[PDB]
């Protein structure tokens, strides 16, 4: 594996450019531009971001959209959150959009979302979780061996899932190597760790609760958020 | 904290007993879904219960333990279905005199999907050599979610007591890495061993994510009423 001090310079060189976006107060159609376009303008960040990091060109071309198409919601919330671990009750959307929690108010749903990605936002500041653990983190989101697909009725995984392994074991290797020279104890060390990756699944696990819960809110109440993340993933074609 | 050798042999004593559905092969769309039912609600019920052996899962309120088990009820039931099927690669050790193969998810479409996305989980077990101490250790660990909520009312609704459940996770985290520094591996294959087994929790729970989108996607497209029959069950469970 590439050593851990050079994968932490690799990611941060990876990281994509500040985003940047809008008439206040904003409306149930306005919330929904807002964010349709703040979404589509992190996933073509994600995908050149993903193109970056070492063997993921490699990959097939099926391999490189499963793997995106698997966790694009999930490195959307993971950057968000990470974001927002210093303004309390904000979500920093982009440079140009952070919204108070009750912005959400104007479409029905929206706002319990934001307190699930706010509260996991304050998870992180009292983790004090640190930006080598938020790259490796993020990159862990991407690189994940078992990602596979029911859209062909069919069972896919990946075509190689021993190079994806290679990359998440490098990344993991790295994670581990930080956390190792952060002035812990061996206890904390190991006990750290498995926050972290604990930390990980709940991300995962919002992703699904907040995209369910979008397709709740287009039941209920027409909000077409849940259609438009859809409708960018084929213009995308993940 | 309870000390990890404890910790193991209570997780141990309080494994639920083996489990038995007695249905003729082969089987049709409708008997599988009577199958997979029964043995869904039954694993449920001893699920419950396993749930209030462990030391601390009682002193929370009921909204707590309500919470905590209808956020991962499939999870821990994915999990033991895995674990027993770590030996019979093609099959899936549904219960003691049920086993099914790969090809009898054909009987009810999109279930198929389902079982390669189990049998292949369950190759990785084998892969990892996945020892009984650690599984015990992972499946409280998918129950014990100190970020566990809910958006049933409207709002997101989180524990009560998220510290009281995160000192229940506290304590089997331990134990795990106490196992593991027990099992013989040197300082650096521990601590990968960590990272592999608690990704493969994760991988867990992306496996009830997408098993359940995709039973409600077999009822959208072809009324498939499992999806149904499953909340039915959680119902009469009350949660």
């Amino acid at each position: 594996h590439m050593p851990p001090e050079q994968v932490l310079i690799l990611l941060q060189g990876a990281e994509p450019p500040i985003l940047c976006s809008l008439s206040r107060p904003y409306t149930e159609v306005t919330m929904m531009t807002l964010l349709t376009s703040m979404a589509d303008k992190e996933l073509v960040h994600m995908i050149a971001w993903a193109k970056k990091l070492p063997g993921f060109l490699q990959l097939s071309l099926h391999d490189q959209v499963l793997l995106l198409e698997s966790s694009w919601l999930e490195v959307l919330m993971i950057g968000l959150i990470w974001r927002s671990i210093h303004c309390p009750g904000k979500l920093i959307f982009a440079q140009d959009l952070i919204l108070d929690r009750n912005e959400g108010d104007c479409v029905e749903g929206m706002t319990e979302i934001f307190d699930m990605l706010l509260a996991t936002a304050s998870r992180f500041r009292l983790l004090k979780l640190k930006p080598e653990e938020f790259l490796c983190l993020k990159a862990i989101i991407l690189l994940n061996s078992g990602a596979f697909s029911f859209c062909t009725g069919t069972m896919e995984p990946l075509h190689d899932s021993t190079a994806v392994q290679n990359m998440l074991d490098t990344i993991t290797d790295a994670l581990i190597h930080h956390i190792s020279q952060s002035g812990y104890s061996a206890q904390q060390q190991a006990r750290r760790q498995a926050q972290l990756l604990l930390l990980l699944s709940h991300i995962r696990h919002m992703s699904n609760k907040g995209m369910e819960h979008l397709y709740s809110m287009k039941c209920k109440n027409k909000v077409p958020l849940y259609d438009l993340l859809l409708e960018m993933l084929d213009a995308h074609h993940l």
